[PDB]
């Protein structure tokens, strides 16, 4: 078999790039792993929480894909490929030659040991959905290990479905990419008077009674997946290495989306991966559409406590910390010189965008003597 456009990985982003070579090109494969099309990946928290299944989250039914002709092979893995021959090897041995290469294989789990623990669920996958879903009726509680959004998430679904559920973080307090020591615990307090329990400074060996009776869940983050790569040229730190039109080091192959680094910038978003997909299938038609870095992410979708951050909170040297705690809210303002460098607020996304604004625009404040100060110029 050979094609135009090869996609290697059916998620979000590789499903953008299809849509873009759309009408422009006319030969079109996408290579997936998994059973399913491309579906709304963050909405599986859903298929737990509302018990939706794999129909309710698809971005497209198959029948768009016939009508606009995009085969899909399911079930099948890229192993290898041979950029100058212009070859991807697939797990069966069988081989697909290509014009064009794009590469939306998405991200992996990060995979720990926890101890006193049968079997380690992770959440990235439809099928990882559902074999949480069932240990949880069959476990009758859950614990999620991790101090991450996600966890978090994953935990209020579980809620959700009717079955109990607590975290356990071997830090002081969850969040601590996205939120200062006293943020963290602000958060802390708002979930665990909503019945979200977080284990804090956790020694797993001596929870195992927890963790025996639990489905658990580690929710540890996340790395670009690209294995498949390690034999080629394709250059990669964290994920890999693209340019402003989604190009790999290696000529008329392209990277998009979660496996891919952007400036150094991985961030693991779905409008990243739908922008980028798009570029690469734009680029991979022959015109040449640029990326531009876009990102703001108002976080979280939890418990009904929403959360922006702005900045390297977690090993920020500033010169001045604003910090406001309220009954609805947190603020917590880091400065460097008369520039707002870091901040993030926990429910008020109206003044987290201001600051996320001021710091982006990297706005100067002559006056720095109060928060008051600072507010008043946002
Ligand atoms: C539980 C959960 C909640 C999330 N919530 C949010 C959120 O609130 N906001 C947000 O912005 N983002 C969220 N995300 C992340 C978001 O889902 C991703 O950013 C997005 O799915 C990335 O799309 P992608 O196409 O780059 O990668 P993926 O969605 O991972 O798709 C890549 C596909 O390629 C396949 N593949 C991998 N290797 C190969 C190979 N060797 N050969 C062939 N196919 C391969 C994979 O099976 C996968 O289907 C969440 C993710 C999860 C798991």
């Amino acid at each position: 078999k050979s094609t135009k456009i090869l996609i290697l990985g059916a998620g979000p982003a590789g499903f953008s790039a299809a849509k873009a070579a759309l009408g422009k090109c006319d030969d079109i494969t996408m290579i997936n792993s998994e059973k399913y099309l491309p579906y709304y990946r963050p909405r599986l928290n859903e298929i737990i929480a509302k018990n939706k299944s794999i129909d309710d989250i698809l971005i497209k039914k198959n029948d768009w894909y016939e009508k606009n002709n995009i085969k899909v092979i399911t079930s099948e893995f890229a192993t290898s490929i041979d950029p100058n021959n212009k070859l991807v090897t697939l797990k069966s041995g069988e081989k697909i030659k290509y014009e064009k290469l794009i590469i939306a294989s998405g991200s992996i789990a990060n995979k720990i040991k926890v101890p006193h623990a049968d079997e380690i669920f992770s959440l990235y996958s439809y099928d990882d959905a559902l074999k949480i879903k069932d240990e949880c009726k069959n476990k009758g509680k859950a614990f999620i290990i991790g101090g991450g959004i996600l966890g978090i998430e994953l935990a209020q679904a579980i809620i959700d479905s009717g079955t109990p559920a607590s975290i356990g973080i071997i830090l002081e307090y969850p969040l601590e990419r996205q939120l200062d020591r006293d943020g963290g615990l602000f958060l802390k307090d708002k979930l665990d008077r909503l019945g979200i329990k977080i284990y804090t400074n956790s020694n797993f060996e001596e929870m195992g009674d927890l963790i025996r009776s639990s489905c658990v869940i580690t929710a540890v983050g996340v790395k670009p997946n690209l294995d498949f790569i390690k034999d080629t040229e394709i250059a990669s730190k964290r994920g890999i290495l693209v340019n402003d039109h989604m190009e790999t080091s290696i000529k008329d192959i392209y990277a998009c989306g979660d496996v891919a680094e952007f400036y150094g910038k991985n961030p693991g978003l779905i409008n990243i991966a739908n922008k980028q997909g798009e570029v690469a299938g734009l680029n991979a038609c022959g015109e040449d559409a640029s990326y531009s870095e876009i990102i703001p992410s108002p976080i979280l979708k939890v418990s009904g406590i929403s959360i922006i951050s702005c900045g390297d909170i977690e090993n920020n040297k500033p010169s001045k910390v604003f910090r406001s705690t309220q009954e609805d809210k947190y603020i917590v303002c880091m400065l460097k010189e008369n520039k707002i460098d870091a901040a993030a607020v926990i429910g008020d996304v109206s003044l987290g965008t201001k600051l996320k604004k001021a710091i982006d625009s990297s706005k100067s404040f002559d006056n720095i003597s109060s928060l008051d100060a600072i507010l008043n110029n946002l």
